[PDB]
């Protein structure tokens, strides 16, 4: 039953709900694919490129399962990397990277071997013949994606996401908004970056105003190319009311290397915050929060390779609700909100929170959380306490397009079991299991962000 | 098949469990009913003031469902607030309330109908026919409710409990002991409160030991309506040692206007739960604490409806065994405790607490969390530290009648369900089993509280 | 239904292809609080109230969460009444591992089926001692195929059964384990009698840090000696940054004056002998376990009755776990084996996630009111979804008994190997990698992580 049609299915009503949504297109309100890319539509070379090469997660295992980084992000040709991994591949059974990689080759190369040491030359060489013929755009076509939204940086001009409005065929690619780095006055870079800003957008960038005007720039840029949404990642939601000369006090104090205080850290994000709120209402844009990732925590890993390189963890010791409160009150009725969480323990925090605030959207499970056993329980749990039918939408979170087809399909599969369970105990008559399942996987998330 | 014979049940043994034990009486250790409504015996006019009127999880999915408040709490015709929440009712797909309320349909009205704007007419007709015939004591009749207790201000006469043992046929409604308002210090009307005590009682209230005589007073006017119970709703259980002059000190400082320190009224409350503890000794009552439950979290509702209107949330940072400790320690042995944690998240903390503790009780899954889902997780969990068996027992919190069936019925499926699995994955005996699930069902809660 | 049958805790085929194929590997056992001596000396048991609550706090616990005065647990009431106590209450353990457990052994072991209760009490009672003579430890150790074990040790010991156990006990690796607790714990009350006790044994000033560490050296060498390979370290909120040795040796010199140190102090003097231990422990490449989360002694009234380890232990889920360990991580990553343990489940995210970015970092088996089929199938479910089950350090008995080994082992070899069918139906793991995956954590894995 390895990877078969009712891989993830247990019970008949499951296998009927994923039959109704396994065709529907692709809706991805986020992830972070480079446009430029798209457009280029030059195909891949290897599968180590295509499965390896950018996914940290493979990195991650990889480095789990003892081999050296010569393989990993080192000076090994694509074809060693390869090797290796499959060598080791049969030990990244239960996770699911190890399901995500097969899908990929099965349901895209149509490949349906299983991968290790004995395997890994055939599906080498089988994947190299096939590779040509595959291009993003045709991978974009042959997976039915409708829309996609990529995540950008307030300083980019955006060239390459019109040049795919104009050219790409059947999908739209919207850029979002990520103003982390104007957020982060804690991070080396913010004053070059604050400096780029100002140039970018024309404006005396060494003050508030001039910041606050060049990001309100960066903001109606991107909403000259259909953007919709701002994704903030915090680790710690402090929003509380922060005075525009104290913001304006530590923004200066900023722009000369003084070691800011806590507090001036703090306030500085608050007010940032509760700016972007303003500038997302202005635009009914959808305000997606992600909590809760603690980054760089192994130092060797950022002197080395720097962010996102396999090192950040989840931690539980957060105060989630006290510290949205503020924010929350403050643009309740007035701004889509999503919310997302790393350690699945604080669900419950968040869930009640949307079950109070009808603009307030549960995310889907975000990052070590999206797999069968995470969405399970996600789903389950969200479905008991607010209404599964208004989760935001599965989100593919991808750094490759293959994957966009395998994650969306073991989402839909997760879903449509879990949905199929309730069904069969007698909780949802069949009919309104269809709807859910079809609103969740579709109507919902496209009316939601678009 | 939906809401069938077996609903909730996923196997034989679950089956036998059930049917042991669906015709046992209810008893119900606390709920937020009134007694006024039951000596008075009035029928009531639609399913919407029966299903929708008084249930604030109605209001707020319907909100979450893009309801505008006309249709909720607000000047709309029951029959068009009744139409709105069946035009929506599909999308609750999921959720207990979905569940709950067809259960009263089926078992009630014997309307086997399914909700939804095609149902919505022929449904409010065929009820609007039966409900004459229906009065709360012919409904307690028929649910078979032994004992339920109601939860009461202190400052009450119980008058209506009066009546209700008097000419009330077969149902004990007892009342319960909440001092909360008593024990909060920082909420607005605090003094008018202890005025008014002072006031029934016949005490100097703007003295501790007035109030304290107070409060003695009006327990022992509980005690006389043969009450058994202290509800206390806690946020952060912070009980420590405090001294009567310190005690004496900001109770006065409370009597003039005064911003109380946090460690003010944090004294106060340690000090406040300490003698509620000694008052419920030289009783043998089962005092309850529900921990956790963030309140008015929501500004607009509570400018706009006030409490318990659909804004309060859960928080999972919260220093529960720490806060704990000196209380449990300090009546360790001396009186019967009953837990209940609004996080799921802090069942092993309550848990293990109570594993330690053969004074201490853990109660059923709480508020977000009574949902076949919390159910099944709560059980689960607790029966692999404590023991399953001596569940403080099955709680409807309920504020409507009908639910009180329906209730029953979806805990006692679940329960039976959990047991009848670990049944058959032979972890226990079936005699056992039946013994178990018998207990717990209604003998243990029964010698619990009464 | 059927109780303890061949398909116990086993709820699809695939599950039963993987535990028929690890059921009879050997038990490895990286950590359990049994005594040499007792192996040694191989003196058979009394009574099954001897062999299965006269020392088992768990069964301590359930008895008085049953209304059961301790005159009847740990007071002065003979062994037979204490049996029957139990067995009449036993009806009402349904559910909790404990019930589960001593039926296995009384199936496996003594081979009487019997349920227990008040009914079949007396039964029991009589066949189990006429069958209690040919059971001796040894003989255990051998019919439960024990290769090797590991007790917890204090620092101070000889280790004196240790190595007689080594000469005339075959079949059995009995391994001492480091633990350093009472030498950590400055806020102990005997704290000052230990340090000068391990200054006695070891011939050193402990009035000086240097001489205390120098004398912790030594008892690790000394634990080095008898084949000693790990170091268990028990932390309610790990707090670990960097300190300096005269402020250490300060604090150390402090505590030597009953001084009420501080805090910061206390705070302090942890952080900077966990890095001690860590530094000791790269030397010898040892693994560094450390137990996170455990309230001890929260109940007051059993600490002053019959004080530590007596059921009055409890977890909390209000610790700072992550920022805690980051500068221990940070500083011994790639130089040291790690495993963490998470007294509540609650944590298990944080430590997973942990061990994801650190290659010498180990996520261990479901701890303590963890172990459980429900604690197992929850632990290792999710465990497998964020890291790979396959590096998990390994099943532990924890036992202070041991007929319980084999009970024990069983139960996780079935959750384990139910766990992993469940995905092998749900086509997440062809059969092939299944088996291969759970003979890896069922035996080779931790035996070679340890040993």
């Amino acid at each position: 039953m390895f990877l078969g049609e009712d891989y993830l299915l247990t019970n008949r009503a499951a296998v009927r709900l994923f039959n109704e949504v396994k065709d529907l297109p692709i809706v991805d309100p986020h992830n972070h694919l480079d446009a430029k890319d798209i457009v280029e539509n030059k195909p891949w070379n290897d599968i180590w490129e295509v499965e390896g090469a950018t996914d940290h997660y493979v990195w991650e295992l990889m480095r789990r399962c003892g081999v050296s980084e010569e393989y990993i992000t080192g000076s090994r040709s694509n074809k060693e990397k390869w090797l290796a991994l499959a060598k080791v591949f049969p030990r990244f059974v239960g996770n699911p990277t190890y399901e995500w990689i097969h899908l990929d080759l099965w349901r895209r190369f149509n490949i349906k071997k299983v991968i290790s040491e004995e395997t890994a030359e055939e599906i080498w060489e089988e994947t190299k013949k096939k590779l040509p013929e595959m291009t993003p755009q045709k991978l974009l076509r042959d997976m039915k994606v409708e829309i996609l939204c990529t995540t950008d940086d307030p300083v980019s001009t955006l060239e390459h996401h019109r040049k795919a409005k104009e050219a790409v065929e059947g999908v739209t690619i919207l850029p979002t908004w990520r103003p982390d780095r104007a957020m982060n006055v804690d991070k080396e870079g913010w004053r070059e970056y604050v400096e780029k800003m100002g140039e970018r957008y024309g404006e005396d960038t060494s003050t508030l105003d001039g910041f606050l005007n060049a990001l309100w720039k960066s903001h109606e840029h991107f909403k000259e190319h259909g953007c919709v949404a701002s994704d903030h990642a915090l680790l710690e939601p402090s929003v509380y009311y922060v005075d525009e000369n104290r913001a304006r006090a530590v923004h200066e104090k900023a722009f000369s290397g003084e070691k800011l205080t806590q507090d001036e850290i703090n306030d500085y994000k608050a007010f940032m915050m509760v700016q972007f709120g303003k500038m997302n209402q202005e635009t009914n844009w959808v305000t997606q929060l992600h909590i809760g990732a603690l980054r760089d925590y192994r130092d060797s890993l950022f002197k080395t390779l720097g962010p996102d390189s396999g090192g950040d963890i989840s931690t539980n010791f957060l105060r989630i609700a006290e510290g949205l409160r503020y924010f929350l009150n403050e643009f309740d009725g007035k701004l889509k909100i999503v919310l997302y969480v790393l350690d699945p323990t604080h669900l419950p925090t968040i869930s009640t929170i949307a079950r109070a605030f009808p603009n307030v959207y549960v995310g889907a499970p975000w990052w070590f959380n999206d797999s069968p056993f995470g969405m399970e329980m996600h789903l389950k749990y969200l479905a008991s306490v607010d209404l599964l039918y208004n989760l935001a939408g599965m989100v593919t979170d991808s750094r490759k397009l293959l994957s966009f087809g395998s994650r969306t399909e073991m989402f839909r599969r997760v879903l449509s079991n879990v949905v199929g369970e309730m069904v069969e105990k007698g909780q949802i008559p069949i009919k309104e299991a269809r709807e859910l399942v079809k609103h969740v996987s579709y109507d919902g998330p496209k009316a939601l962000f678009f």
